[PDB]
């Protein structure tokens, strides 16, 4: 029955341990993180330029719904495509070095728009293997064939799209993945891409607003540029949102075969107006400052470690796994830095193998030396 069915999968999930259980919070973005009104140095939101909190992105957010009240009214395909949605798309067309920008209203469908519209029964998706979930599951459902590259391995890749394929292939990769904030090779998997007349899709989820010139991410600090590059707006950016970027003709193409596009309302004009004042900063001198502080913050804490009876990642981003070992020590280790005021998330098996479980932190310019120095102060020992 139903009820059986759906009892069965949760007593599966339990006994993998794998249970997942929502925590609410009164701030969850940035610095800070407030829960059952105690305050926490936050080291678990993906707010890396401090932007969520950021005066200028709130009035912007404030004065477009007095300008355009709250509702688009309707999917862009009727009467929802807003002057301030089209100025954006524009504005990140320009940034980015694209003939084209086309909004949708989270990364996840984005993605999941894309591969649903491009990839056909005789096509390839070659993916590497930690790829977003939104990707691989996208990859999964569509018709097309879906084959996993080991992790930034090229020459894997490179076989992959040499075996016969009957239609296209697409490849697909992060400018900085998820879990380990680590950076893929995008020059010379585009130059294996191209050999084999694939195109590239790149998410850049965890790099745009962050590195960069101005911020522009991933493919432009590398000097590649993909043909499908999808950025995403609740992490860097500090708001919510997505935009795919590509050519006049593939946007042509997006418009008449994605869904998502076409049969959903669009975002609020005033959130457009917040992303554009939030572009707006991550280009200016202030975008600069805040990336660098990033970076001095980075610094900071990667040098702290190295006292510690922890191992670093292969990181220069906003996300810093502290690698730990095992999943009691690394639970036990989260647990001790809430009691002390450290907010923090541990990662362990089985998401990750056997003997490597984990706290992801995340830093983000909205944090101070001193956050750093507090975080490193109980990681030592204390109390
Ligand atoms: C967060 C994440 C997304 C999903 O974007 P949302 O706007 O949060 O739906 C896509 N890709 C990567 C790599 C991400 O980490």
């Amino acid at each position: 029955s139903w009820q059986e069915k759906i009892n069965a999968a949760l007593d599966a999930r339990g006994a993998a341990d794998a249970l997942r259980r929502r925590y609410p919070v009164a701030q969850g973005a940035g610095r800070w993180l407030v829960a059952d009104d105690r305050q926490y140095l936050n080291f678990s939101s993906n707010d890396y330029l401090g932007l969520s909190h950021h005066p200028q992105i709130i009035r912007a957010w404030q004065q477009g719904a007095e300008q355009f009240g709250i509702g688009s009214g309707g999917s862009g395909h009727v009467s929802g495509y807003s002057v301030v949605h089209q100025a954006l798309e524009e504005e990140l067309a320009e940034w980015l070095g694209y003939s084209r920008a086309l909004l949708f209203i989270s990364g996840f469908a984005a993605n999941q728009a894309v591969i649903a519209a491009m990839m056909a029964k005789e096509d390839r998706i070659a993916a590497d293997r930690l790829s977003h979930a939104s990707l691989l599951e996208a990859a999964s459902l569509s018709p097309s064939q879906l084959r996993r590259f080991a992790h930034n391995d090229v020459t894997h890749l490179a076989r992959l799209l040499a075996s016969p394929c009957p239609g296209q292939q697409m490849v697909v990769t992060e400018g900085v993945f998820s879990m380990d904030g680590d950076s893929a090779p995008l020059a010379e998997i585009q130059q294996v891409t191209q050999q084999h007349n694939g195109w590239l899709m790149v998410d850049d989820a965890h790099g745009t607003g962050v590195i960069g010139e101005q911020g522009r991410g991933s493919c432009w600090l590398q000097k590649v540029k993909p043909e499908l590059l999808v950025v995403t707006f609740g992490k860097g950016f500090g708001v919510s949102g997505a935009a795919v970027l590509c050519s006049s003709t593939v946007a042509d193409y997006l418009l008449q075969f994605a869904r998502h596009l076409i049969y959903s309302t669009s975002m609020p004009p005033a959130q457009a107006q917040a992303l554009r004042a939030s572009l707006a900063v991550i280009r200016s001198d202030e975008g600069d400052a805040r990336r660098e502080k990033l970076a001095a913050l980075i610094t900071r804490f990667r040098a702290g470690v190295q006292d510690l009876p922890f191992t670093l990642a292969d990181s220069c981003s906003a996300i810093q796994p502290l690698i730990v070992g095992d999943n009691s020590r690394a639970l036990q280790l989260a647990e001790k830095l809430r009691q002390q005021g450290c907010w923090v998330t541990g990662i362990r098996p089985p998401t990750v193998p056997a003997g490597i479980a984990r706290l992801r932190l995340t830093l983000t310019a909205a944090h101070e030396m001193q956050d750093i120095d507090r975080l490193l102060e109980v990681l030592h020992g204390n109390g």
